[PDB]
C-alpha cells in the first residue's frame, strides 16, 4: 500500500468546512490489516469576526476544500514505508484534514463550524469499510496540534460510539502531540487575554466539551480546551507528546523572535510550567527541544529520550493500554543530543 492516501466524501452533505464547501478525508486501506490510524490535521483556529477575517486572507486553505488536492502523502505515523513507520506501515490509514477551525470541536450551523460533527460523520463513514467490522480490531486517533485537542475532546465521546452504540469489539486510543497549552501571563501584553479569546471560540463554535469535564468547570465550562484539565477526568488512553520549548505556545505568549537573554529566560521558564503541567500526565514523551509537531514528520523515528524513540515508546504504550513517562531529565533548551535539525 506504498500509495499516496486517496480522497474521500462524506454522505451526510450539510456536513462543510468554514466557507460551506464539503469536507471529507483521505483513505488507505490496508487489505488485511485490522488496525486503524486516523489522523487530525492541526493548525490553529479562529473565535471572532477580525481573526477569522485574516485567517481567510492569510490561510484559506485551512477554511475550504476547494485547493484539496485528490491524495495527499503523510510521513511519520501515516507513512507505509517501515523504515519510517515501523509498527504502523502497515494499519489502515486516515487523514482528515482540518478545515473548520474549530479545534474539532464546533457544532453550529459569515460561517461554519463543524468540527465535532465533521470528525463523529468521517468514523461513522469507516464502519461500512470495515473499521471494527472483525473483533480484534484497533483505532489510535491522533492528532497535533488543533489536532491534538481533537483527539482529547472526542476520545471519550468516540469510544462510547463505537463500543456502545455500535456495540464494535475494537481498542480504542488516543495520542495528542503538541496540543497541550498553557493560560499564563504573556511575555508583553497582547490585545485579547488567553482566557477570553476560548471562551468566545467556545460560543462561536458552539463548542461540544466532554460532560465529566464539564461537571469539574460548571462555572466555565470553556476550561476543557486546556489539555491540562481535561486531562484528570478523561477515561480512554491517551498519549501525549509534547516539545517541552514549544513554538506555539511561544507565539501564544507574545515572546517574539527570541534575540535577548531576557526573551530566553522566559522561554526556559516556559518550558518548566510545561513541565510541571504534566505531572499528572501517566504516558508522556517530553523531550527539552524547540519544536511544534512530530507525528506526521519523517524525524519522528529520530528523536530519544534515555535512547528510548518515540515510535518505540508509543509502541509500549500500545502493549500496556491493550486492556510510561518520559521526560526530558536536564531542563533547558536543545540539550538532548537528538534534538530536531
Amino acid at each position: 500500500d506504498h500509495r499516496s492516501l486517496k480522497r474521500a466524501n462524506l454522505a451526510n452533505t450539510s456536513i462543510t468546512c468554514n466557507d460551506g464547501s464539503h469536507a471529507g478525508f483521505y483513505l488507505r486501506k490496508h487489505p488485511s490489516s485490522k488496525k486503524w490510524i486516523v489522523l487530525l490535521e492541526g493548525g490553529w483556529h479562529c473565535f471572532d469576526v477580525r481573526s477569522c477575517r485574516s485567517r481567510w486572507m492569510r490561510l484559506r486553505h485551512l477554511m475550504t476544500s476547494s485547493q484539496w488536492p485528490e491524495t495527499r502523502d503523510v510521513g511519520g505515523i501515516l507513512s507505509p514505508h517501515p523504515e519510517e513507520n515501523p509498527y504502523w506501515h502497515n494499519a489502515n490509514h486516515v487523514l482528515i484534514p482540518y478545515c473548520s477551525s474549530d479545534s474539532w470541536s464546533g457544532t453550529r450551523t459569515s460561517w461554519r463550524f463543524m468540527g465535532a460533527l465533521i470528525l463523529r460523520q468521517v468514523i461513522a463513514e469507516l464502519i461500512p469499510v470495515g473499521l471494527g467490522r472483525v473483533p480484534g480490531g484497533e483505532l489510535m486517533l491522533v492528532g497535533s496540534s488543533a489536532g491534538g485537542m481533537g483527539v482529547m475532546l472526542n476520545l471519550d465521546r468516540i469510544r462510547d460510539f463505537l463500543v456502545n452504540e455500535k456495540k464494535l469489539q475494537i481498542t480504542v486510543r488516543g495520542v495528542s502531540d503538541s496540543g497541550w497549552f498553557l493560560d499564563r501571563e504573556p511575555y508583553t501584553p497582547a490585545a485579547v487575554a488567553s482566557n477570553e479569546a476560548v471562551r468566545q471560540g467556545w460560543k462561536l463554535w458552539q463548542g461540544l466539551l466532554p460532560e465529566e469535564c464539564t461537571k469539574s468547570y460548571p462555572t466555565e465550562p470553556w476550561r476543557c480546551y486546556y489539555g491540562y484539565r481535561l486531562y484528570p477526568t478523561l477515561k480512554t488512553p491517551l498519549f501525549v507528546f509534547q516539545w517541552l520549548f514549544d513554538e506555539a505556545q511561544m507565539r501564544v505568549d507574545n515572546v517574539g523572535a527570541p534575540v535577548t537573554p531576557q526573551q530566553w529566560n522566559y522561554i526556559h521558564e516556559m518550558g518548566g510550567a510545561l513541565r510541571s503541567s504534566l505531572d499528572n500526565v501517566s504516558a508522556v514523551f517530553a523531550p527539552s527541544c524547540i519544536g511544534h509537531g512530530v507525528l506526521f514528520k519523517r524525524d519522528w523515528v529520530n528523536i530519544k529520550i534515555d535512547d528510548i524513540s518515540l515510535p518505540s515508546a508509543l509502541r509500549c504504550w500500545e502493549h500496556s493500554t491493550r486492556s510510561l513517562r518520559l521526560l526530558e531529565r536536564c531542563s533547558w533548551p536543545q540539550c538532548n543530543h537528538s534534538c530536531p535539525t
